[PDB]
């Protein structure tokens, strides 16, 4: 059955966060890493939640393009000239963090969709005409279908070989078992029972997820929704491929480090292979999107992606897809995130004038998600067989 | 008033069909005519109705294009790889009929629309700005409007001169008389009395329509919906034209023979002149579409048309249009069918990947429809005057 | 296939009606029969259609109760005082027919419902818990279910034994055969195949139906919608009962004669054994309800019934029920009509103040309906066996 | 995070159930306990799932009243006479279990509502006008509100004092923490923080819940949805009352034993205190309602309640209420179940004719729910203080 932290171990966690912010209450060093940006945002969250639709961290967008400027991205429903703004409502272009670390502030017109289609040979193969199951393939529950993220393997225990996808796609907490079928469930069409979810994460506190206190709100949670489905005993493991169709072979997970310079993650081009839209390319415009609900709980999603060439990055049903960094200097592409599914997982964002608002996509940090679920992504078909061999004699 | 066959004369037809099937229960001769394809389909209908949305006969579609291979087309809601198919679900690629006659089996992704717009000079003329009434012109009842099929003439009796159109467009069996008006009825706009329906066909059994037993179901009916509207006495017959605008003069009806080779009908380019779509071109992809309803009665529609150049072939309101075979070797075009109207008259079909599923149109065999209604199409304006002369002194 | 009268035989029928009204264009004899009332209404229809929602013939309703006064009932959407009426719009209280025959005029506030539930032991028995099939029992098509009217028998030919019900309940002119099942069709629940409709009437002209010209409109039709369903060979005829549950044994059809005094039909209490309402009682408030549609065709329904005790007389699904005259002087009750089904078959009517407007029910003259369908109602279970015996050796 | 049983330990349970059924494949002893009824139902489930909406065990209902006859209740959408039934469709009146144990079969017309208001002084007190919190009081999450079941206490560990309610009311598995507020959440109205859910059950397999194999389906689950909310540290515990308003003091949980005679549970009058409808009385008409979904998994809910005096037993929002057995022989009332919330938690049922179908309510066995959640109901206000005293010094 289900468990939640009690009143104890939460006030102790709340005092550990309040103490961190209490004690630490431009000619300084400019913020250069994600850690500094999140620290400044957390230490100025009270003035940033006043008239904003959300906050994030990334490079400033000026005249529609990234400017390689460390900043906190403040999201507003409608952005007007400061001549028509109240002096209180006007956001400051400079924010000072503890120790003199500072950054700029970006104002972006922003919106959400709410609760979450095209046609190609690749899309049809992923939807069921292919001879192999791999990253990008359709996965379906009895009511919801999405995209297969990656072929993973449990680190400890039985070391089962399975696949990772979005929790909302794979798991419905109104049903006893979360069975998964590739093309469709038996009630909706042809399909083969891939397996059932055996572990899934829904919400992780920011201190456990990032390792720091991303906000002053004691009720701060990350939207890391990932479900691990181990392949069934009767399922044909010979039909599982580790090649991500549309991009090819991939590398190990590129863990996003909060100490690294922002250019290592923000602004880097990404690719994706999903069920609905197939292969699409985009750019990581922001990180650690901070959303504050009307009920007083701070929500975090890791990656913000805007589709390149003004096209969209994902459609409905693309959730649970790998967000893979493209080949930087000719090396293997490396996944960095899974496409988050759920309410307000996508929306409209305003980068450039002379054209309509852009579509933005939220993502979940893949390295931290696998660390929390204790899974290893299988990137080689030879290593896939070894992991199956390692699982056969382990039981 | 209305009549239906009683319990007698329906059983006598029931064992008449059953006897034909009971007694007759690859190194043989391959099927080459529509008769052989329908025979094989009828003798294997039990294993083809299991997991299909319907069945037709035509040339196999491989890679999205016709492959001049005699085959039985099995329509499925979603076509997946046989790796994800149960062995029972998987269809056989070869079917054996009585006497060794055999054919291939083609699996097509299929869907239906249900219960059933563009702008050009031709469309405007057909909708009411033209000086003449002919094939393709708009015809309207008090609630439903459609397309005038062709100018026809009764073979026997009064030899009345009128026009043929779809039964659903012209006839509503909740109203005393089925009055018809060209542009619109008086309650919806300007118009003149074309006349009223005096005879209309709704359903003909397969043994009477095709001359053979197209299926093992005793309740097998052909959806041949054609209504004959003789022109009124006060209607100006001088404004009726036999020229099909958009294609010109036409020839007599090309009767579809079940003995002839499949290439004479299947895969041959067709043209149509209706309303809300004007002149369009398409290809006959299948014949004798067998649809089985949830209530245990087999339904048949003759022609299956997919619009050429990936464009649609008809829209709503095109029902009752001539399906005319285009000029084969420079001779006059000849009509082969009328566009059927009614529930699931059109739908969506999947030939090629890399683009969306295509629209398909159903049609009713024109030669057999006229044989059942005892009408002759007037193809020459000189013959139209003679037919009016023959009708004037006959009364 | 379907047939309709052509241009000929309709102008000849139109001239036979125009001649009747042309040649014949208070101190006289007051109207006393239905014939006189319909004659006066037909000869004054032009001034009665001006600002009325319909017309009928019956006894005048003053202060909410019948007054035993011959009159033409003029139906209005809203009835106001003549002080607020235009002098042209005000209806005349006296109408003069040919030969000096005259009647009063009644203004009744009227409305219609449009396109067409309680619980008792009798209702449950009729809906399927009973051991017998009879008048009032449920009959269901594949999409529509209604009430079994009466057990009938064809006069000529095979002399098949079956039952009569509403055409709209039993007949759908979009389907090949109109199969009937008592409780429910197989796709909706348990049931036995009662048989299929073999003959059904939809519209009969007034000259054929009543024997006179009920109106000046050449396009005048009666709404007689009755369908005869002969019982199947495999159907268990031993389970058919001729007893109308809730009223008992009945007599032969009481044909409504246009020469008789109005008290013989108008104002006489009626009973009905249908379904979704069970046994209900009402009063025949009007006869020959004349409705004029927006398209210029005059429609007629025979019987107008208002439920007694201010309760409703029928609900949706009661269509096809016997309208039976109650025991006048202790003799057997006799059916006079079938409950008509179809658009605007029921509606809301205003008799009395101090309470809401009442519900009215339309009916179809049963004697004329059986004359047109050539059926005899079986009223005795002994006669039912004889009719089955007479049908067994006749084939 | 969430966990589910893997492929192992489920096949081991699957063959454990299969072995029990394979080896054991009226002049015998009649069934007299719930165990025997469920055994016979499990051994005949294949022939009972054919044409039924579900199955339960209890006393036979004949003429609308319980007949103190051990029987298996088979629920049908519509119950008709066997004359209109297919002989295959007709259910047998006698069922034989292993060892000769037998029972009757009762057919009931059944329906379900789907996804789930009165005005009295008691209702207002429960909804928020009262000075104390107890059984029947309103409890609200941020989106769903329901009824407080009972004041409970953890058996082991911290021994926290809290309350039990429905899982669907208290827990939403799309939100980080399941906060609970009595009158309304802060976003919907006044109210204070009662606490948050720290443990909740959703589905328990039948072998763990009942201790037996209630069905042949390997995927058999009991819909036991209960959530425990420990009262907050800052919450005023002095305002919690153990008196169930409308019935008074209660006793300990009466555990339903599968060995005891059927009269101890089935047919016994019950009472309930819910926010929506206040105090209502009903009768336990069936036990262990077996519902089979379209996806092949068997669902079980424990108690079936029909409101007494033909009134309804609960309304929407009454979920999470105590189902309390009324005073049998003057002793203290004892709770036996919690009102289940969720899809198809209630519905409509047909006992008696001459009136509308009755409303039925599903319930969850309280004793087994507390055994699975390890909670003890506090029935005395003096014991409530001691439980709070025991919790204060334990930390
Ligand atoms: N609370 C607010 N709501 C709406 N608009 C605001 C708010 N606070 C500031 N703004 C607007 O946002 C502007 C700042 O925009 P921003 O920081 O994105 O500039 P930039 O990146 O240098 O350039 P650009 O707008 O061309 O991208 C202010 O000048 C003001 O017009
Ligand atoms: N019952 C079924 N439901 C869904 N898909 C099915 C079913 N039976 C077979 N199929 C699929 O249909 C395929 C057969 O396709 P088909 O016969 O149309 O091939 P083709 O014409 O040679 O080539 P192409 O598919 O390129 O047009 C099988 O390989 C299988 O994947
Ligand atoms: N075209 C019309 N539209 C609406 N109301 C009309 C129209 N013509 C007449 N009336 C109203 O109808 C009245 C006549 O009503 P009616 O003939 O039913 O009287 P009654 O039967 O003697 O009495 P009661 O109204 O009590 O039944 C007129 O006085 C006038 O107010
Ligand atoms: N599959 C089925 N679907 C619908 N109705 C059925 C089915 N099988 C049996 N029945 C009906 O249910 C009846 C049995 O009812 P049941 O066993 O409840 O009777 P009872 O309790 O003795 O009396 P009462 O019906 O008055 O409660 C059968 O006679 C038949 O009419
Ligand atoms: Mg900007
Ligand atoms: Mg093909
Ligand atoms: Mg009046
Ligand atoms: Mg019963």
């Amino acid at each position: 059955y289900f468990l939640w932290p009690t009143s104890n171990l939460q006030h102790c966690a709340a005092e550990g966060r309040a103490n961190y912010f209490g004690n630490l209450q431009p000619k300084g060093q400019q913020a250069n890493s994600l850690l500094d940006l999140m620290t400044i945002r957390a230490f100025h969250s009270k003035i940033l939640r006043r008239f904003s639709l959300g906050t994030a961290v990334g490079f400033r967008i000026r005249k529609g393009d990234l400017t390689d400027i460390p900043a906190i991205l403040v999201f507003v429903a409608r952005k007007v000239h400061k001549k028509w703004l109240n002096p209180a409502q006007c956001l400051p272009a400079i924010l000072e963090g503890p120790g003199g670390v500072w950054c700029d502030v970006d104002v972006v017109e922003f919106s959400y969709y709410g609760a979450p289609q095209m046609f190609s040979e690749l899309v049809d193969k992923l939807c069921g005409s292919d001879e192999c199951i791999g990253s990008g393939s359709q996965v379906a529950s009895h009511e919801t279908f999405g995209t297969l993220g990656a072929i993973v393997k449990r680190r400890t225990g039985n070391k089962q070989v399975g696949f990772l996808t979005n929790r909302h796609v794979a798991v419905d907490l109104d049903y006893p078992n979360q069975k998964m079928f590739h093309p469709l469930p038996p009630n909706l069409g042809p399909g083969v029972y891939l397996g059932a979810v055996e572990r899934a994460t829904s919400f992780i506190t920011d201190d456990v997820w990032y390792g720091i206190y991303a906000g002053t709100n004691p009720e701060t949670f990350v939207r890391a929704d990932g479900a691990f489905i181990p392949f069934a005993d009767d399922f044909d493991i010979s039909t599982v491929t580790t090649v991500v169709r549309g991009v090819g072979d991939i590398g190990d997970v590129k863990v996003i480090d909060l100490q690294c310079p922002l250019n290592s993650l923000i602004g880097r081009q990404v690719c994706k292979v999903g069920r609905s839209s197939g292969h699409t390319t985009g750019t990581v415009m922001a990180y650690a999107l901070e959303y504050n609900d009307e009920k007083g709980i701070c929500f975090f999603t890791d990656i913000l992606v805007v589709g390149e060439n003004r096209q969209t990055f994902d459609l409905e049903g693309d959730s649970g897809s790998l967000i893979i960094l493209t080949s930087q200097d000719g090396e293997k592409p490396r996944p960095i995130g899974i496409i988050w599914g759920g309410t307000a997982n996508r929306g409209r964002l305003k980068l450039t004038s002379d054209h309509g608002p852009e579509n933005w996509t939220s993502g979940v940090d893949l390295g931290r998600l696998l660390d929390r679920l204790e899974l290893d992504i299988i990137i080689t078909n030879e290593s896939l067989q070894d992991a199956v061999q390692q699982q056969r004699f382990a039981l």
